[PDB]
């Protein structure tokens, strides 16, 4: 995989220095038709893809126009060809313009940057998962986009889609946790524990600010009573370990099946292939060894939409519906009905009526029991972005706004953690 | 450009170990996708394209079953993609689904392969003209196929497609003939003389077969007078140096303009890019210096259809008309609307209207000045492949029919040059 020793700041990116770097790295990383020595950076359409929250992601795509566009925000979805100058035609013919890319850039930060990728490289090359990556650069990496777009959360509840996610992750799940240089397979400890832990501790650092000022902000954290959870992680993590219907063990898990990360592929598909395999799951940052049913829940939870994600102050909370028991079923036989030989790999799919109830059952059971752990998961995400909002608050910082309120974004997630646990049976 | 010292024997295009060894010669070039570890030959899709004279040229598409098809022929048309088998799925998922190439595979033989190499080389680098080489093996080389169809003999006379092959030739022609390596630049000498030379010297050799008979086989080439050909070139050659109106000197002219080498790109074009700019030229086997005025004249002979290319016995000759005066000029507007600044290469596209008319026509003088040489060149050219036709007449081979009859080709051709050169006002 190459490699160009380059940064961007991804703060300049309506700059044109920021198309003079991108257009550098392409050519250090041979990039096809990119590297073509006719263009400049110029011939750069940039857009800033909505929605990320950590890292910056960027389309970049052929300008054919002998003057620049401007760099405009925009959705995950094929980026349109911006308009030509007929006097003036770009130096290529349509056959060779450039195809277009998702430019990553990373922000600070789970798993590490070089381990996601030679897990990547794993995936793809051994088990036919994500994306075609062109290389890296210092600070981020820069992908093959194949024109496709995000799933909205109303798709989520789509039978046809919802089945194709089912597959999709009962394929995820299949990997052989010892090919990503996890030794002890499925046997691994659920990274939810070390996640809580970690968060939990950097939770601390982060409230303690407001604790420090007493009055009014130390209220609000005594209100929510943020310091327990640690008590209250143990008391959950040792209901779940004395349950005989807990799993076998983990798997490599996504952790993050939000509607964002959920493609719907735009493609002709082959003669007999069905509709729901054009959809696939993207976005790894997240993923990591974690109980089946830990995945699955956390995919339930975000039917919800904006479960994960934080919504902007100025939007209205989405709120769609979780899953009733039988949507819960229907996905749990497409995902079922899916087996890949562990000896030789190969994948056979069976019949949704065929897969039997008490293997269906015995998924519901496991999703029961680990699905508050990951509202409590993402609790405590919530408090660690809270720095910034914290950090404004302690200082009274004059007409600040934060862009996500995550201090509410928290309390409401360890309300639905402490409420799904007490209902499953947790002496929270 | 990476090279594979390996094989393939085009007779053996569809047994399997013509799909195991495309398949070795993908890996080795690391054409993307097709290098997957995952893949096997059976994922080969192979298609033969038909019309191919020279040189065999196959599709390579991806087969997603875990059978594999039946290899078969097909038109210069982008590759249906095959059924697949929804119990057995292909290990990847579309978005990592190999792309479509053209395999070319060596006849023997102009221009050599290691020169063609460096100036496509030249071409797409420095002037945006030409396909994507993946890489080349020991007799042949593996190119990006963009979705895409050859052209129809009727489609050479729709105006708008017209102006496109107008275009694009114009940009051939305003590539720098010493960038390709020739030193003398316009002032080279048009290959064409050199081609009447070589082939007229082959020529000789094959019909002496045909003469050494006596009888039947000589009384033919005695009745189309095979042996004053050199005399005829000779004379073609003295008026046309004697012409003022020649033109002055020559270009990197194509040479083989016939429909099924001019591609209808399948692709929505930018916003204002005109329609005639999905059109393109391709295969640059007979690609050399010659006046411009020959490579049009040769382009509007191939309004007729089957000029350069053989028809087949079992078929009836096409015989589409000549372009009137007026088609003419649409094609020498649209063809000097273009201007190409030498200097920085810049392309600037003007009006056809305001093309001057004495530029209009002094390019009409140098087509009709040219025009016979297209003819006694193929003519010559034809006698060549006749090797094949005469070894069989000379030794009676029981039932021989052959594929092409070339020597009535030749005979055709001859006279085409003959009359066109007499009506030009040639003392032949
Ligand atoms: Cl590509
Ligand atoms: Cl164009
Ligand atoms: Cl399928
Ligand atoms: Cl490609
Ligand atoms: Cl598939
Ligand atoms: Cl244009």
């Amino acid at each position: 995989v190459r490699h160009v020793a380059l940064s961007v700041d991804a703060s300049e990116w309506r700059q044109p220095v920021f198309k003079q770097k991108v257009l550098a790295i392409l050519r250090r990383l041979h990039v096809p038709r990119w590297s073509s020595p006719l263009l400049t950076p110029t011939n750069i359409h940039l857009q800033k893809v909505s929605g990320a929250l950590t890292n910056a992601v960027f389309f970049v795509s052929f300008n054919p126009a002998p003057n620049p566009t401007s760099p405009s925000e925009s959705p995950l979805l094929t980026p349109t060809i911006p308009p030509s100058d007929p006097s003036h035609p770009p130096p290529l013919t349509p056959e060779q313009y450039p195809h277009t890319l998702l430019f990553r850039v990373y922000g600070p930060s789970l798993i590490s940057r070089s381990e996601e990728l030679r897990i990547l490289h794993v995936l793809s090359t051994q088990y036919g998962i994500g994306p075609r990556v062109f290389g890296t650069f210092t600070n981020g990496r820069v992908e093959e986009f194949f024109p496709s777009r995000a799933l909205t959360a109303q798709e989520l509840r789509d039978p046809i889609i919802s089945r194709g996610i089912a597959r999709r992750m009962r394929e995820l799940h299949s990997v052989d946790l010892r090919r990503l240089g996890y030794e002890q397979g499925r046997a691994t400890e659920p990274a939810l524990w070390i996640c809580l832990k970690e968060w939990s501790e950097a939770a601390e650092d982060v409230i303690s600010s407001l604790t420090a000022l007493g009055g009014t902000l130390e209220a609000w954290v005594e209100r929510f009573s943020l310091h327990r959870i640690r008590e209250e992680v143990t008391i959950y993590r040792n209901f779940v370990e004395s349950q005989s219907g807990k799993g076998n063990g983990v798997v490599f898990a996504h952790n993050d099946t939000q509607y964002g990360n959920l493609l719907r592929l735009d493609v002709e598909l082959p003669p007999n292939t069905p509709e729901h395999c054009r959809y696939i799951v993207i976005d790894f940052e997240y993923a990591s060894p974690n109980p089946r049913g830990y995945d699955i829940a956390n995919h339930f939870h975000e039917w919800r939409a904006n479960y994960h994600h934080p919504t902007h102050s100025h939007s209205l909370i989405p709120h769609f519906p979780y899953p009733t028991p039988i949507q819960r079923e229907d996905f749990y036989r497409s995902y079922l009905s899916v087996e890949v030989d562990g000896r030789n790999g190969e994948e056979v799919v069976g019949k949704r009526k065929d897969v039997p109830a008490d293997k269906v059952a015995a998924l519901e059971h496991e999703v029961r029991i680990w699905s508050p752990g990951c509202s409590i998961n993402w609790a405590l995400w919530g408090l660690v972005q809270a720095e910034e909002q914290v950090c404004a608050l302690a200082t009274k910082k004059e007409g600040y706004v934060p862009e996500f309120d995550y201090l509410s974004y928290a309390a409401e997630r360890l309300e639905m953690f402490r409420d799904e646990a007490k209902k499953l049976g947790v002496p929270l």
